Formats: structure tokens, C-alpha cells, sequence
């Protein structure tokens, strides 16, 4: 008879940018080839992530969860665009267990997974734009500032498009990404004088 | 039949020149003479130098037979660009230069100058913007950045007819400034742009 828990593989490095959709899958194995369900809690109390969904797929088949193909959980779900940072990194997270038990009730014990979450800023980092040619270094007309921003713009696609992008007096550019977070593109890197 | 030419060409000026600083403009002085041909002009201050180093004009057809005639004058295609930044005065009407010109016949005659007046306008005289379709957001007192986008997307489309290198810009109320090449300015206040989104529901 089956008296042995299942076991969970979770992933290392779940990293969540606020305001985008993460996803990440469980595998879990069981020595009877077949997993029953699945709980995600906060070491056995409620889960408090309504943000985060987990797909039930196949469970509580014979045959799910083997050694060759175990059954592998897609977890999917968006941190909040306001979620606050803390000042010290490793304390921006969440850290969850994980249970599962097989068709004759072995329940494993609780495994823990850790979403981390950062600043759109700390995904993106704007690449080099065409230089734009300006007259003053130090007072860009309206003209240069549009060829510059399109510039930047231009060898950025994968930045959000909802990100705003801002252009000074001086050509330094300002990229405010949809959670309010920044990058800085120095003027340098950006015009140089006709 | 007078045995000469002692007659000056007949220049007709153009009544209102209006530039926009930083936009190509042109206007078209026409000359005629009793001999039908017209050698050359001159653009100057009062025969002094002209000093206006962005006007420029054709010299085709010059000295040419039969080139200015009542029936078909010598048409001179004035033209240029007013610097972007030429300073325009507290009273915007000292904005303008008067000018002279006068034109040579073939005989030698020359006419005695005549002024004409170049008006230089700063280009928020030339645009006036039509309001954008409103752009609704979450919050009246701080847009998002993709409600500032959308603020100037919604500001450009509404207005083709204003120069794409104008710039655009969005503040956190969502009032609009268009800075036009020249760096004059038009505005449009908040309330004529964005509205809360959850009242208008
Ligand atoms: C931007 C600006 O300040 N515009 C002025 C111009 C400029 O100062 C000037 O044209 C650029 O060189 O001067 C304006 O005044 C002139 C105007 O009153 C004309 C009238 O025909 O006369 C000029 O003085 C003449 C004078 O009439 C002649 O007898 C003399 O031989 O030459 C003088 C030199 O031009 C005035 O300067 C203008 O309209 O051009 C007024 C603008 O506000
Ligand atoms: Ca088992
Ligand atoms: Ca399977
Ligand atoms: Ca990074
Ligand atoms: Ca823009
Ligand atoms: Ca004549
Ligand atoms: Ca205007």
C-alpha cells in the first residue's frame, strides 16, 4: 500500500515585476504516479495572494505525476502596480508553502516557494538610441526633444509602451515606467553638438 | 516715336507679407517696363544694405527681351525662412522690416525705390489648437504615464494641422503645453482635457 507523500520541485528564482503577468510552474511527483490536489497557504493558513491563480489541469488522473512526466502546475498572476517596496530588497517578497497529497491521502509537508517582486525599473534598461545632433547642449529646442524621444523610443520596443518618456533641457532622458518607477538615460548618451 | 528709353520700370508690391518664424514663406513682386524687358533688381534699406541674410530670390528671366510687359510682367519669386528665434518685441507689431526695391531697364533707367514691409509673427499667431477628445483618468490630480501618452496622442491627432515638430508636453493635471519650433506656446487647461474616469461612469 501507498504510504508515502508526494514531493514538490519549485522553482529557484521567481521573480515578479509589479504591474506584469509572471508565471511559474510546480512539479510534483508521487511513487503511485498520481497526485490528488494541491494546496498553496502561508504555512497551512490562508494564502492571502487573490492576485495569484493556479491552473488544476489534470489532476487526480492515474498517471499525472510520474518520475518521466510529473505533474507540473502552472502558477500565473500580476503584483500589484502599488505593491510597496521595502527599503531592503530581501524583505520584497512572499514566501508561501506549498503542499500536495496522492489518491490515498499521504499530504507532504508544507514546501516553501518565495515570489520575489521589484520595480518595473529593475526589468528594463533602456538601450542606446540614435544620437540626435542639437544645437545648444545645454538648451535643446522643442524640435530636438521630439527627435529625441522618438529616438529613444525607436531602439526601445520592448519598453512598455505605457511608459512615458522625457526629455530636459539638456537632453537627459527620463523614462517613468507604468508603476512610476524611473530609468535615466544620461545626456551623453543621448545628443551631441551639431 | 521718342528716339529713347527714359521711362523706369513699374514695380507692383505685395500689400501684406506675413512670416512665421521658422516657416518657409514667399510673395512675388511684379515689374514691369514701356520696353518690355526688365535687367535686374535691388532688395535694400533704403539703399543701404538689405542686412536680411535668409531672403532670397530668383533671377530667372532676367535681362531677358520681352520679359516685362503689362500683359505678361516679370514675376519675382521672393522667399525665405524668418529665423526661429528672431526676437519679437513686447509690442508684437515692431516685429516686421521695411524694405526697398527698385529695377533697372535695359536702357539704364532705374526706378526710384519703393518700400515693402516683411510682418514676422511668432507661429502660436499662426495655430490655434483644437481641443483633444477627452482622455479619462484615474485621478485628476496625478495621470499615469500611459494617461499622459494618451493626453498627447489624443492633443496630436486632434491636431494635424500643427507641425509635427512642435512638442507636446503634459503635466500632472493634465494641462497641455504645445511649444511650437519657435518656442512660443499654446495651452490647454486641464478641464477642457482630461475627467475622472469613475464620475463619468
Ligand atoms: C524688429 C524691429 O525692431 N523692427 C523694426 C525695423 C528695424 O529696426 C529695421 O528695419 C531692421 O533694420 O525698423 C522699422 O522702422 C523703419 C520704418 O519706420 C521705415 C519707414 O519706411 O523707416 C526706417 O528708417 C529709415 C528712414 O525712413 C530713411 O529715411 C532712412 O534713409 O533709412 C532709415 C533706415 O531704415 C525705420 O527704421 C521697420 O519697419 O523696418 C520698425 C520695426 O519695428
Ligand atoms: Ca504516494
Ligand atoms: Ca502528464
Ligand atoms: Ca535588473
Ligand atoms: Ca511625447
Ligand atoms: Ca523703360
Ligand atoms: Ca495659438
Amino acid at each position: 500500500t501507498d504510504t508515502t507523500p508526494p514531493t514538490i520541485t519549485v522553482p529557484s528564482d521567481i521573480i515578479a515585476y509589479r504591474g506584469e503577468e509572471f508565471e511559474f510552474y510546480f512539479e510534483i511527483t508521487d511513487d503511485s504516479g498520481q497526485v490528488k490536489n494541491i494546496e498553496l497557504s502561508t504555512f497551512g493558513k490562508p494564502l492571502g495572494l487573490n492576485w495569484l491563480e493556479y491552473s488544476e489541469d489534470n489532476f487526480n488522473v492515474p498517471g499525472n505525476a510520474t518520475s518521466d512526466n510529473p505533474l507540473r502546475v502552472r502558477v500565473h498572476g500580476t503584483v500589484p502596480l502599488n505593491e510597496p517596496i521595502p527599503a531592503d530588497k530581501n524583505r520584497a517578497q512572499f514566501t508561501r508553502t506549498i503542499r500536495a497529497w496522492d489518491a490515498a491521502g499521504n499530504v507532504s509537508s508544507n514546501i516553501t516557494f518565495v515570489i520575489k517582486y521589484r520595480a518595473q525599473t529593475d526589468k528594463y534598461n533602456p538601450a542606446d538610441p540614435t544620437i540626435t545632433y542639437v544645437d545648444r547642449l545645454s538648451s535643446l529646442s522643442p524640435s530636438e526633444k521630439n527627435a529625441v524621444e522618438a529616438a529613444v523610443r525607436a531602439a526601445n520596443p520592448q519598453i512598455p509602451a505605457a511608459a512615458r518618456i522625457t526629455v530636459s533641457a539638456n537632453g537627459t532622458v527620463t523614462i517613468t515606467y507604468p508603476d512610476s518607477s524611473t530609468d535615466t538615460i544620461t545626456a551623453n548618451r543621448v545628443v551631441k553638438d551639431l
